[PDB]
């Protein structure tokens, strides 16, 4: 059958992180776990593949790889082929570079070769855990012989975690951002993000560090994969965009941080930050549909906004996320100055870090998750990021502790590897 009962006492996010270690395993395919909404998909196997690169684009199926270049926006390229795979299949699931919202700004110059911009995939199988239920599409008995065998074995104790120092600063982040203080004095940009890499000196368990993780994390989206030779997991605080069948796009830009409501430093933030999105989902929306519905509301506590609009018929989803693209929370203000800084005081590139993960429909649906608060392995190399907003009024030793403070939702929970 389609579906399965869920069993009691086990947590949806326990028993998808075990599906997605162990029945890939057993299968040998790679894997996309997103969560959204109270619905954990397991994206297994790679039945087709899009990878989008600064020069290229490839689409390989059925072991045939086939290459062409590509000009003009990465989302409408991305969007293509991505439109190919829906014919075929229900839904696609990907990673999406920071790298992928430069183009908008005529940065594109600035990448080396085979830069990846998005990795979007067509799952062999999927399964769907929500805390009622199971269902399962495409499924063989392969897979299926191994959910079974699992879900009689139950879901592994999780062991205990390891601890890694984050009070080195290798890449001088404390340097830099006084940098940025001087460039935001001479009136160069408001604000931009600028972040550190801590390299994690032993290596993790990826599905269980996604469920201890998730004990102590509550995030607007959440996922977990193993693609073409990189795992990563994360806690997604924010949502880039959302696309709807009917055609409605929102956005929510959070806030961070009683005296959230009342904090001038924030509100002044938060209101650019909404001007922005606003600006931008306009360029992509049917006139007079944009609108804030729910400005300045506490939603931990967060201050955010929902912004919304109808998706106008020259435009698509693709269109919608590189508009909306990279986030203004993980990027500056003004958006195109605050990226061009980021390429010459951060480390570039970003990859996923400030990206986005995507899960997409047949139907014409986008979710598009927000990466922060991650973890990556890629090659012999792990490792986390964390980076925090710079202004005018910003000191390199407080936003030291505040990159502290981010890599704690993860630096309490790291599982070495089994
Ligand atoms: O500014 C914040 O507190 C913030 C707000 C999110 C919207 C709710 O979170 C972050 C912003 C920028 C960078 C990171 C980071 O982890 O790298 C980050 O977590």
């Amino acid at each position: 059958s389609s579906s399965i009962p869920m069993p009691a006492g086990v947590n949806p996010a326990d028993l998808a992180a075990e599906l997605a270690a162990v029945v890939t395993e057993s299968v040998d395919e790679d894997y996309l776990l997103y969560e959204c909404d109270g619905q954990w998909v397991l994206a297994a196997g790679v039945q087709a593949m899009v990878e989008l690169d600064s020069d290229e684009l490839r689409v390989i199926r059925d072991g045939v790889t086939r290459r062409q270049q590509w000009s003009g926006r990465p989302g409408a390229a991305l969007g293509e082929a991505v439109d190919r795979l829906l014919l075929e299949t229900d839904q696609a699931f990907g990673w999406v570079a920071f790298e992928f919202g430069v183009h908008r700004y005529g940065l594109q110059q600035r990448l080396a070769p085979h830069t990846p911009l998005a990795r979007v995939f067509s799952p062999r199988t999927r399964i769907m855990v929500s805390e009622k239920e199971i269902r399962l599409f495409d499924a063989g008995i392969r897979h299926r012989e191994a959910i079974d065998r699992l879900l009689a074995t139950g879901v592994r104790e999780v062991p205990q975690s390891r601890s890694v120092d984050v009070s080195d600063d290798p890449s001088g982040f404390r340097r830099r951002v006084a940098v940025a203080v001087d460039e935001i004095a001479a009136g160069r940009y408001h604000k931009v993000i600028l972040s550190r890499c801590v390299e994690v000196p032993f290596a993790i368990d990826f599905p269980l560090t996604y469920r201890l993780g998730r004990r102590h994390n509550t995030p607007v989206r959440s996922f977990l994969l193993q693609l073409g030779g990189i795992r990563a997991l994360g806690y997604s605080p924010e949502l880039v965009t959302a696309v709807r069948a009917d055609g409605v796009v929102i956005t929510e830009p959070l806030a961070g941080t009683d005296d959230l409501e009342s904090n001038s430093k924030e509100i002044v933030e938060h209101a650019i930050s909404v001007r922005s999105s606003l600006e931008e989902i306009t360029d992509i929306a049917e006139p007079g549909s944009a609108a804030v519905i729910d400005f300045m509301t506490v939603r931990v506590q967060h201050l955010g906004s929902t912004i919304r609009a109808r998706l106008d018929p020259s435009s698509d989803r693709m269109a919608a996320l590189e508009a909306l693209f990279p986030a203004v929370t993980a990027s500056g203000i003004p958006k195109a100055a605050g990226v061009e800084a980021i390429f010459r005081l951060d480390e570039c590139p970003r990859g996923l870090y400030s990206g986005a993960v995507v899960m997409l429909s047949a139907d014409g649906g986008l979710d598009a998750a927000l990466t922060l608060r991650a973890a990556y392995q890629v090659g012999g190399r792990t490792w986390l990021r964390a980076g925090a907003g710079i202004i005018e009024e910003s000191e390199p030793e407080r936003e030291f502790e505040e990159t502290c403070e981010k890599l704690s939702t993860l630096t309490p929970y790291l599982v070495a590897r089994q």
